[PDB]
């Protein structure tokens, strides 16, 4: 009760089986070995998956299909795709600010890169359920038990704190189905107008210290907006954006708590996990016979994997072959973390190798994840040069393999923080300790998310 | 040992207050005394009210300006209101499944109503909020504290769950927006396909026992729908609906805590509560010198205050003049619950005086709050038939005067229940014991709902 | 001195004439012999073809292959056809009112058929082009050669009138060409407006001797226009509509003059008759090994051939194969014209013959042909009755075989003329000689080809 | 008849008498002197208005109204007026390739001046009519009788074909309404998708010698193009276009005959002229007290006026107060005619005395009359720099003042036709010769004017 700052909830007082194929397949999945799963105990797991397995879900089937068909034009070449957010959401800024900032911040980049890929774009934030974090060490700096994302842990650096706490997973789905509420408004009531997001990139250029550099691109951007006025169809499709809803799906007890079973209607039942519309598995939880790759083969969203620089053309087939067995175009992403100076190098066998199976998968650049480093004043930082240029590097490889650079994933804000280091605002090593927030890794800020979309352009304007 | 959890709350950020002048006069208002509160204790209050003023609201502003716009439409006479859902939700009952079939049975009242009418349905749902009631005793029939709704305290029948517990401000919030969400993704991604909808009446008059009496309104619908077609009109209008949220204007603690300031783009800031889209004042709350006017005075969401027997037009008049100063049509919506004996008699001199101020409400019918009785077998239930006769007296006294009957407001539910008698399935007073499952009053079960929009059709079109 | 004006033609350019090839294949096919031609000279002949090959045409190809996929969708059964206008168009009568009141006539049958079906309407007018009919005797009932329409020589009952004057190809042209200007400008600019075109409709029910018999059935359109406003749906399509141009070809000099080649942009470059969008052969033409179904089997428009009660299952099979010998459905349309008394016997083994083929025809009915008669006023007359009995029969025979009953091709005009017997009008014998204004047969007058469309809206429905 | 080349018509064998006020205004207007008329015999005149007074209109009143409504936009500087087409359209040359050609040239022009403008272009054609033009001399330099257009006599040197023969007034008509209905079919078939029109732009950047210079823009335009698509609105607006037809309102016997009286449906019944949308008065027939001026202030079409270097502040007043008497944004253009090396001085102060008045004319710039040579070679021309040069100073003169430029009306043709000097061409006084074929002015050619188009783009876009 209040007294105790807790809401009390009910578990008992139910459940419709599984069809009989379904539920072997879902038990074998999770019966594999699991990396970076929470140490809490098995009781109270179980006790919070049973209040999962009755809420309202964050997404809905006909959302998750939807998806696919757009994720579909992506791997064909028809379409780009945009993912981007927070590196870790926290309970604590998971407020109307803060998330409407990030869908702006998003939605200001898909304008630029709209323009400037000549098709659509698939907007992806990673949002509403992005609250988990794997760790190479169990132990921090400072001897604390690891903060591993507030869906775990508390972020605060104390040792109570960073127990394992069960009841964090019923907390990150009452954040996640209120920031996706939120995100629903957002996006079908104004904030999504072409013109109005547009008018925000305006603003951008004309106070930018490197505005100038970019003046020319936004002026050709605002008149392809006027032209299609002037053509009398400013319509209805301005007004509103899709943004779907992606994290990293690490937590095992939380996203088979999440899964229901479609109705059939449209072809045979299905599990879809409907904490997101798409999912991924990340560098130390790909293994491919471990619980998540085996996890996102039984259930009906678009995947992605992502592929760091140990990666080999023959395990990259794998994961195709396991994760794309129907040759569905989409289905699959494969997200390209090399570092700048390794991608150029790294990439094109990847990407030959599974050019060859016919499959026809989606290549994102995840240009952030192998550009991390230490500052001397001691904080995990990036720089700016180097997130460009792996994109540069990654553009490279494609055009000279006839492929489709299919997107990119970012981690970016739209608070104005002081994270990543460079871009036009020039930000140094000491200025990073002036508004240093994420709860994890280093982010762009508005400004510089803004800026690398303009580059981003650029590149696909060739 | 016990079987609930307890989730931990807290957490807070610090976001700016409301504007000092906005609170002075916010403050001025809520000094009026208010009837119906919850007991809690003023510093738990304050610190649950202090969780919600950060949290992401439910609705927002230009949802509320639009559902406006729409409203003023329905004052006017040409669009036609349709408002219904749960008496009660439940924290327990709120489930993906009857969230979904109540979002159902609502779409499918509003198809029938749509052609019956010729004009918009502005499609209102009790839902996403309706989580408190008034009671008329303090000790119940068990000898216990009185339930007053699960945002104050427990169905069960024990004294503990009974105590008025302000924990349940937070989990209110966290339910209200896990179903509002649905009810986005739901009516965004295809449950509110008009042929989707059509098709499920279909099969209502295919197999209702009096499916023969609706068959022929059925089929011209369908005809009317396939001419749509026939016609090539660009269909994209079909293929969504907006539902919005609403409920009953309570608990004081949680209105004021979901206070928001809208951004100065929308024509100035101004306070709108964004616990849901539209709210009334019941019949218990409505003192004309109450906080609950009195908060109702200071907010922008359109508004609604229920009129029952008592009701004169002179304070009907006051109503409009507090709530309506500024002759917004649509802002104002006087909701009429006279009992179908009455109607015809009492209802005339109030429309007479309100149309004569010059201001523009909504007359809206509530048929089943003045129409409640006991059956020999102890149930609180109402009979069908004198529900129809209540919308049918409200018409006549309509028609007579040349005014516009706006809207309905009813209780239904999409679950196949015992509650009301009547209806076409014959519902007796011995079958009310098979599935009386709401947490207040009897509501219209799925088929006694659409029956009912099949009746106010035919009133439509008389 | 008499009372008409020379105007003065020549002027040729030299524009290339059509490939070798092709003229090679044409030259073969109009060496077939040609029934019912004009007794002019051919050197006569020769002149104006020439003029004629050089004239901006009457339609042009896209528009014809538009035809063809809206056709198709006829021969499948999810589209009906409405075929309609004067019997006989005149130079004289070739005026604004007289081409704004036949479009319009059109276009009020549509708006009834259109709710009654379904399913879209093609709408095909009998115009700009249908200037020739043939004739049973070379010598008339006054002594003198027969009138053979406006492209061949005079109505006026003279010789000089009587003879065949080439230069009348020409002057048909230059007609045909303003009218369909006209109907493209009356169609695009608010003529073919659904809204009004069913004002005219509900006009016609509140003042027909029978207007309350058609009462029903005219509300429940009315109320499936607004079903339309009601859903928001985007209105564009409901402000115009699409009417093709249609005539006999009968007189091969014109139809050959007016032959064009498309451009390669669309599936390479074929023969169209752009005279018109389609054309069909008439009983008296369409000899298997004769010249018109050659020429029919050349071009790429879509034709018709009238079928009379002296066809032969295996006959109706040989059009088939020679006129739609690449089985592209919608390209032939069979029409039948039996007779009331004995559609219902003879239609059948056609159909099933056909049927029996695999190709798929559009099957449409000529009410109004088979069923005239000379009433002892002595007039060439049809009684109404007989018509509405040919189409309920042609339906039973389409019904019996689970065919598609195709779509209607019946004469009409908007004016109030004195024609045809019956109708709720009671037109009787007597009452014909009041307006007896067709150059050829009796046509349905406005009332009563809107009457029409009623009863057969209510065979559709049925 | 055939024999004699001739089509012969009848002329008796009527005509709603007009309301009393206008018969009496339209009198007094063409009682008063009228200069540049034919001197045809008054009898043979009187037959042919007869002809054409119950003729099929070219235009219909709901289409001029559109445009007016169009225009207005133009005036108020949120739309761009392109009008367009031969100097002197000829019986000879009214073919389906130069008309196609003549429509594109107008249409791709278009493309490159609605997204240079950044709003819609309101597109005019002079075509379909413009038959007649005027003369300072009666005899030419070959001593004959000049030419007048084909309205009048014929281009023909020798003195029987320069005779004025009224039966070339219905011999207009029928080339006029033959050509509309040609524009009607290519606008609405396919010609004037934006696409295709932007495909044949992207042609002419490939192919011409200073394509490079026209690259930049061209590929801005297409990536306009191509963000339409990418956002998802690629809709039926893009697949059409409005062509208005126009001409110089010369010969008063045709424009009285072409008359109609609209249905007084909207607003009290008005005269319109239905050979044409909009028609404007010349030079030489813009007497202040004339009858040209005077019918067209008794019509409701749209008018425009040309303005040479002689033209006064007070004059210019005086043609609005007269034309524009109402105050009707876009009932009146004032097209600007004063010769590149003229244009910077004579128009300002016009344009400033004019604007003072409260109207809203449309300025538009006539650039080729007023920089019109003789070449030493002895072909009438033009040099390309003068011309661009005139819209220059023209654009200059607007900018200064702060008021709109809003279109330009030019003589062009989609020929490749050796008439006006340079552009990237460079045409030369020799390559005049090659082909030089207007009958009466020269002629743009399609790259001259499509590169006009660019330049003058660029001064939109500044
Ligand atoms: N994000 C805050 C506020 C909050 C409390 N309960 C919630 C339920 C749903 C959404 C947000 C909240 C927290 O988790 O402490
Ligand atoms: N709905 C389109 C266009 C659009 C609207 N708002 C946007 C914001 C950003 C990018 C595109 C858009 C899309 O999502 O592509
Ligand atoms: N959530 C269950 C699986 C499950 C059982 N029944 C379901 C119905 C729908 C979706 C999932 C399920 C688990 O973790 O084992
Ligand atoms: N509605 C159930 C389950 C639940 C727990 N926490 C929630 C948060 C949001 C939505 C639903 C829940 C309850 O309130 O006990
Ligand atoms: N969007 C329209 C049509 C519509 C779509 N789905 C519906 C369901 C019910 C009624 C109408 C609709 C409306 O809300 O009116
Ligand atoms: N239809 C009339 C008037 C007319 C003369 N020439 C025309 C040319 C086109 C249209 C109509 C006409 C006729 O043919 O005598
Ligand atoms: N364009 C649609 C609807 C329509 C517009 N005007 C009409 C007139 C009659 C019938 C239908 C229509 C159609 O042709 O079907
Ligand atoms: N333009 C040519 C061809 C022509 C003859 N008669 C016509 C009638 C209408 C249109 C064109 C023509 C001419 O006037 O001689
Ligand atoms: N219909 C729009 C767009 C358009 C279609 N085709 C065109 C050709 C040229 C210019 C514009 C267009 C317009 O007329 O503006
Ligand atoms: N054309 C006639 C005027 C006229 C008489 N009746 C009309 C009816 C409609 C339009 C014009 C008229 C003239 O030249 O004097
Ligand atoms: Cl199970
Ligand atoms: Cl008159
Ligand atoms: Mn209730
Ligand atoms: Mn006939």
């Amino acid at each position: 009760g209040a007294m105790n700052w807790t809401v009390d909830i009910p578990i008992d007082q139910s459940l419709p089986p599984l069809p009989t194929d379904l539920r072997t397949r879902l038990d074998a999945a999770l019966a594999k070995p699991a990396a970076q799963q929470p140490t809490w105990p098995a009781d109270q797991a179980l006790a919070m998956r049973t209040v999962l397995e009755s809420v309202p879900p964050v997404t809905v089937p006909s959302e998750i299909v939807r998806l696919q068909e757009q994720l579909a034009q992506v791997a064909k070449g028809e379409a780009f795709l945009l993912q981007g957010g927070d590196c870790a959401e926290t309970f604590m800024d998971n407020t109307e600010p803060h998330i409407r900032g990030n869908v702006r911040a998003l939605l200001q980049m898909a304008v630029v890169l709209t323009y400037g890929a000549s098709m659509p774009v698939v907007k992806v934030a990673r949002i509403a359920g992005q609250y988990a974090k794997p760790r190479s060490a169990d132990i921090d700096a400072l001897g604390l038990r690891s903060y591993r994302g507030d869906m775990i842990n508390g972020f605060a650096p104390d040792a109570a704190a960073r127990e394992h706490d069960p009841s964090r997973l019923v907390r990150a789905y009452a954040n996640a189905s209120a920031a996706m509420n939120l995100v629903r408004a957002l996006t079908s009531s104004g904030l999504a107008s072409l013109h109005l997001v547009h008018d925000w990139n305006r603003e951008f250029v004309r106070t930018s210290p490197a505005g100038a550099r970019y003046e020319a691109l936004a002026t050709e951007i605002d008149r392809g907006l006027r032209f299609m006025s002037a053509c009398g169809v400013a319509d209805r499709n301005l007004q509103t954006a899709e943004i779907y809803a992606s994290h990293e799906a690490l937590v095992l007890d939380y996203e088979r708590a999440m899964l229901r079973l479609s109705d059939g209607d449209d072809g045979e039942p299905q599990l879809f996990d409907l904490s997101a519309h798409t999912v991924w598995i990340g560098e130390r939880t790909r293994q491919i016979d471990g619980a998540h790759i085996a996890f996102a083969q039984v259930i009906a969203n678009p995947v992605g994997v992502k592929l760091g620089p140990n990666m080999t053309p023959e395990l990259a087939v794998e994961y195709v072959e396991r994760l794309d067995p129907h040759n569905k175009p989409g289905r699959l992403t494969l997200v390209s973390r090399m570092g700048n100076h390794k991608v150029r190098d790294l990439l094109p066998p990847i990407v030959e190798k599974v050019q060859a199976t016919g499959h026809q998968v989606i290549w994102q650049c995840d240009p952030m994840h192998g550009n991390t480093h230490e500052s001397s004043t001691g904080f995990k930082t990036r720089h700016f040069d180097r997130i460009v240029d792996e994109v540069q590097g990654f553009f490279e490889v494609h055009r000279a393999l006839g492929t489709h650079p299919g997107g990119i994933h970012v981690e970016i804000t739209g608070e104005n923080v002081t994270e990543c280091l460079g871009g036009a605002q020039d930000i140094s090593e000491t200025d990073l300790a002036g508004r240093y927030e994420t709860a994890c890794d280093p982010r762009l800020n508005t400004q510089q998310s803004l800026e690398l979309a303009f580059l981003v352009a650029e590149m696909l304007r060739d």
